[PDB]
C-alpha cells in the first residue's frame, strides 16, 4: 504493497498539516497511543521582531483531536515549533520544523488590488506585542448578487407581470477570515471553501459569514445565509444547522448563552401581514435555539417594537445601510410609501425598518439587549415586553415612549436633550446607526456609535461626521442612563465608520478594544480601512493601532475579535 | 407568473405531507402566522378495529416546525385527522383528510420474500390497544459488504503480499425502520435514504443504523458507521456528527446523558499495540461526547478489563456473533492463536474480545454500566476503575476477580455457584452473550440474557437453549447481587434469540417490555422472527405479543422501543 502513513516525527506521532482541511496554517501532532499531560505548545517568531505564540492544551482537546493542536503558523515558511509534555512522570520535549503552504484568495477580478488584504502596523505599546486579532472580513465575488427569494404578487401589480422578490437573499459575499499579529503577519486563515462556494448555486453554501463569537468551550459560532455553525481553531466544523423552516436570512450575530442555547438574528419567511400579503421579513426576529437546531424561543420584533417609526430612517445616508453604493453617497434618504418589499429602507414588515445587528443576553434577568441600526437600542424581556430603550425621543408613541431612558450626569441630575438627542452643556449623546451593544465584564453597556444620522439629520457637509466608542451605566429601577466614557469624537473623518464595526472592553489590561470596519468607504477607488484599536481605559492612550486594507476598493469589513490562545484548546 | 404555494386547507395553513422528506407517513399543518396554543392532534383508526393515535403539541414544537406536526398516518390512505387548538381565547377545530403515498423498500433481490416485513398480531390484552413500538431492523443489500479498512502489514507476512484489513468496516446493511400498532399496521416509516446509501461508495452514508434511543426532548439519537445522529419523529435530522478522528465503527448504542452529553460505543483507529502493530480495535472503547462532537471523555476497555480472558469466548456458537454463518451453525468456536486482526472472535486488541453492545449512565455516582457480549456485565467509574462485575468466576485474574458480585437469595444468604455460573438449589443464573444491561426506573438492573454459551459450554443439542428477561438487585457496598425476576426460561427454543435483542421495564402499566430479535435465525430458508412482548410484572401474563417477520430469510432484527406520542412533540 500500500502506502504507509506518515511515520513519527519525534517522540509522539506524525505532524500533520491542516488535519481537517480548513485551516492551512495549523497542524497536528498525532498522539500515536501515547498517554500524556501538562501539554504546552510554543510557535517561534519569524525573525528578529517576530511574535512568538504560546498556549497550554487541555485533556478534552487531546482526546478530541487524538493529538496536539498547533496553532499560529506562518504561511509558506519552515515554522519552528516546540511541544512539551509530561509522560510517565517524566518531562518531555520535541522540536519540530513545520513547513506550510500558501494562503489563497479564490475570489479575484479586475477590481483586485492584489490577492491578500494588506496590513499596516501603526502603533504597538510595550506589553501589547503578544495580542492577536481575528479579522472577520469579506471580498467581492465576480458575479455579485445572483439569487433572490420569490415572494407574493401584490394586488396592484400588472396582470401579466412576473412574481416579485422578497427578503434578503442577495446579502451574499465571499469570506476573508484571518488572524493578524502585531508585526502585521497573518497567523491563521480559514479556507473560504469551509463554508462558502460562490461558483456553485447551492444556497446551502451562500450568504455572508458573520457574527463570529467565542463560546464557553473556546470555540466559535457563526452564521451564513440559511445556516448557522460552530467551529474551532483547528478548522474542525463542529456544528452545522439549517435554520428552522419558518426562518431565513441569518446575519450579523450569533452568541452562545450560558444555558447551552444560541441566539440568532433572522427573518421570518411566509410572514402574513395584516393586509394578507406574505413576505420574508428583514432583520427583525430573534431566535433562541438549542444544540439540536430546535427553536427554544422567538422574538418577533414587528409586534414588540414600532415598524412605523421613521424618525431615524428618514435621516440616513442613502449611500450606506453593508450593502452600499454610491452614486447616491452623502444624500439624505427620502422615504417613499410605494417602496417594494425587500432589503430596502422603509417602514413596515417586509422592509428594512429595524436592521437589528447585535444581540446580548442578560443572565441576571433572562432578557436580551438588541442594537437596531434604524431605531436604537432596546432591552426586551423573556416575557416579550420592552424593558427600556436608549434612543432619541422623537417618533416614539406610547406605550413605548414611556420606556425611554432619561440621561443624567455623574450626580444623577437630569440632562436636557431635545427630541433629536442633541444635549446642552454635556458630553452626553445617544447612539446613531450603532453596533455591538453588549455587556462589559463591568456590568455596563458598551456600544460602537457609528454616527450616521447623528441628531436625526445629515450634516451640512459629509466630512462633519464622526464615530465613537461609548460606555453607558444604566439604572433599570430608576429608568436612567449615564454616559461614563467615550472616545473617537475628536479623531474626525479618518476614524469614522459609517457601517459595521465593534467594541468590547478588555479587563485583562484595562483597555477598550475597537474595530472600525468602514473607514474611507466613500473614497471612490481606494481600499477600505479596517482599524484595529486598543485604547487605555484610564489614560485614553493608544496602545495598539493596526490597519487592514481591503483587497478591492470600496469593500467594507464587518468585525474583529481579540482572541486568546490560552482559551482556544480547553 | 410563478407557481403558488399550497393554499390553506382550513383555518390555519396548508397541510404538507412529509415536510422534511424523510418520513412519508407524517404531515405538517402550516401555521401561516397564526398564534395558537393548547394544540391537540388526533389521527383516526382505519376501519372498525383501527387504532386511534392522539397527542398534545408543545410550543417549542410549533415554533420549531412553524406548524402542527401530524404523526401516525397509514400509508396509501385517506387519513382522517383532527386538530384542536385555542386562538384569541376561543376553542377551534379543523378536520383534515391527509392522503399519503407508499412505503418503499429500496433494497430487494432474489432472496426477497416481498418488499415489506410482515407482522402477525398474536395477543393484545385489554388496555394495551394504544401501544406503539418502533422497530429497529434491517434488510440485506444486493452487494453485501464491499469495503474494508486498510491496516498495517504484520512482521511475519509474505514479502510480496498486499496489506491486510483491519477494523469492522463490513458491518454495513440497509436499515428498515418503522413503527407498528397493535393491529400490526405500519404507522411511521423512516426513509432508508435518510442516512444510508448502499449503491454509492460514500462511507459517510454507510454502516449499521443502531442504538436508537430517546432523549430528554423526546427526540432520538442513533449511530451508523462513522457518524452519529439525532432525529425527530417528523424526520428532521437534527444532529449529524462525524466521529472524532481517533475513532471508528460506531455500533449498538447511543444514549444521551442528563448532562447534555452522549455515550457511544466505538473502536479506536491507529491503536498501537505493545508489539508496535497498529490496528483498528473492535467494539472496545466508549466515548462521552458533547453536542459539538468533541470528546469529553474516553474509556479504553483494553486497559480496564482483560482482553486475554477466553472463558466465554471459547464457549460460543460459531454460527452467530449479528454477523451470521450458517454452515458452521451449532458448532463450538475453537480459538486460534494466529487469527488475523479483524471483526473476529479472539483475544487481544484488534480482535473481537469484548463486543460491548449496550451502555448505561449511572447518575448517582457518575459511572457507566456496560454489557460485554463476550465477558459479562461491568460497571466502570469516571475514574476508569472497575467497580463491579456480574459474571461467572472462571477466567478472571486479580485485581478483577476481586470485584465479582457474590449471588444471594432473598434473605441475603450466599448462593453456591461453580466457576461456570451453574447454581444449585436456586433460580439464580448469570447472563451469557447478553444485551441491554440498563437501569430501570426502580433502580434495578434489567438484562436480556440471550443464552448462547450458557454455563460456558455449548449444550449437547442445539435446541437445548433459551433466552430470559431477568432483573437483578445489587448492593454495591456489600458486593452482592440478587435475581429478583425472570421470564422466558420455560419457552424454549421458540423464544430463544441468540443475538441482539432488548428489554426495558415500563412503570406506567407495570410490565416488562421485550424484543427477541433473532428467533429462528438458524432455520435455513425461513424468515427471522422479531417478537415484541409486554409481560405483566406481577402475574407474568402476556399482555402484548406481536411478531415481525423479516423480508429475507435468515436476517436478524436488532431492537425495538416502546414509543409514546405524548412525549414526541414537546
Amino acid at each position: 504493497a500500500g502506502f504507509k502513513p506518515a511515520p513519527p516525527a519525534g517522540q509522539l506521532g506524525a505532524v500533520i498539516v491542516d488535519p481537517y482541511g480548513n485551516a492551512p496554517l495549523t497542524a497536528l501532532v498525532d498522539l500515536d497511543s501515547h498517554v500524556i499531560s501538562d501539554v504546552k505548545v510554543t510557535v517561534h517568531g519569524k525573525g528578529e521582531k517576530g511574535v512568538e505564540i504560546s498556549y497550554p492544551v487541555g485533556q478534552e482537546s487531546l482526546k478530541t483531536y487524538d493529538g496536539v493542536p498547533i496553532f499560529g503558523l506562518y504561511q509558506k515558511f519552515a515554522n519552528k515549533v516546540t511541544v512539551e509534555w509530561k509522560e510517565n512522570g517524566k518531562v518531555m520535549k520535541d522540536d519540530y520544523v513545520v513547513h506550510t503552504s500558501a494562503i489563497v484568495n479564490n475570489y479575484m477580478d479586475n477590481r483586485s488590488i492584489s490577492d491578500l488584504q494588506q496590513t499596516k502596523v501603526i502603533k504597538v505599546a510595550p506589553g501589547f506585542e503578544d495580542r492577536l486579532y481575528l479579522v472577520n472580513t469579506h471580498t467581492f465575488t465576480a458575479q455579485g448578487s445572483d439569487l433572490h427569494w420569490h415572494g407574493e404578487k401584490d394586488k396592484n401589480a400588472g396582470i401579466l407581470d412576473a412574481g416579485p422578490a422578497t427578503g434578503a437573499l442577495p446579502f451574499d459575499i465571499a469570506p476573508f477570515t484571518f488572524i493578524v499579529d502585531t508585526e502585521g503577519e497573518y497567523r491563521w486563515w480559514l479556507d473560504q471553501d469551509t463554508f462558502y462556494d460562490g461558483r456553485d448555486r447551492d444556497i446551502n453554501k451562500r450568504g455572508y459569514l458573520m457574527g463570529i463569537r467565542e463560546t464557553p468551550r473556546g470555540t466559535f459560532t457563526a452564521v451564513q445565509g440559511q445556516h448557522w455553525y460552530e467551529f474551532d481553531m483547528m478548522g474542525q466544523v463542529l456544528e452545522d444547522h439549517k435554520l428552522p423552516r419558518g426562518f431565513a436570512d441569518a446575519t450579523h450575530e450569533s452568541i452562545e448563552t450560558p444555558n447551552g442555547t444560541v441566539l440568532l438574528r433572522v427573518g421570518k419567511s411566509n410572514y402574513r401581514r395584516d393586509d394578507g400579503v406574505h413576505v420574508t421579513t428583514i432583520r427583525d426576529h430573534i431566535l433562541e435555539v438549542d444544540k439540536s437546531g430546535r427553536v427554544v424561543d422567538v422574538w418577533d420584533l414587528t409586534k414588540i417594537l414600532d415598524p412605523k417609526r421613521d424618525a431615524l430612517l428618514g435621516a440616513l445616508d442613502a449611500g450606506a445601510v453593508v450593502n452600499v453604493d454610491l452614486a447616491h453617497a452623502g444624500q439624505q434618504a427620502k422615504l417613499e410609501p410605494d417602496t417594494p418589499f425587500g432589503d430596502a429602507l422603509g417602514v413596515g414588515p417586509g422592509r428594512n425598518w429595524a436592521h437589528v445587528n447585535s444581540i446580548a443576553y442578560d443572565a441576571k434577568d433572562d432578557s436580551i439587549i438588541l442594537s437596531s441600526r434604524h431605531q436604537g437600542v432596546v432591552k426586551i424581556g423573556r416575557d416579550k415586553q420592552v424593558k427600556w430603550i436608549l434612543a432619541p425621543s422623537k417618533g416614539w408613541e406610547k406605550p413605548l415612549a414611556s420606556k425611554l431612558l432619561k440621561p443624567v450626569d455623574a450626580n444623577g441630575k437630569p440632562i436636557t436633550c431635545n427630541e433629536n438627542g442633541l444635549c446642552e452643556n454635556s458630553d452626553f449623546d445617544f447612539t446613531y446607526t450603532q453596533h455591538t451593544a453588549w455587556i462589559s465584564s463591568k456590568g455596563t453597556l458598551t456600544i460602537f456609535d457609528n454616527g450616521d444620522g447623528r441628531h436625526l439629520e445629515q450634516p451640512a457637509l459629509p466630512t462633519m461626521k464622526y464615530s465613537r466608542f461609548v460606555e453607558y451605566k444604566i439604572d433599570e429601577k430608576k429608568g436612567t442612563v449615564q454616559q461614563v466614557w467615550e472616545y473617537g469624537k475628536e479623531r474626525g473623518y479618518d476614524f469614522y465608520s459609517p457601517i459595521t464595526s465593534i467594541i468590547e472592553y478588555q479587563a485583562d489590561r484595562n483597555t477598550m478594544f475597537g474595530f472600525g470596519g468602514s473607514i474611507h468607504l466613500f473614497d471612490v477607488g481606494q481600499p477600505t480601512v479596517g482599524k484595529l484599536n486598543e485604547i487605555d481605559y484610564k489614560t485614553k492612550e493608544v496602545k495598539v493601532e493596526i490597519d487592514v486594507l481591503s483587497d478591492k476598493p470600496n469593500q467594507t469589513h464587518y468585525r474583529a475579535l481579540l482572541v486568546r490562545p490560552q482559551q482556544m484548546f480547553k
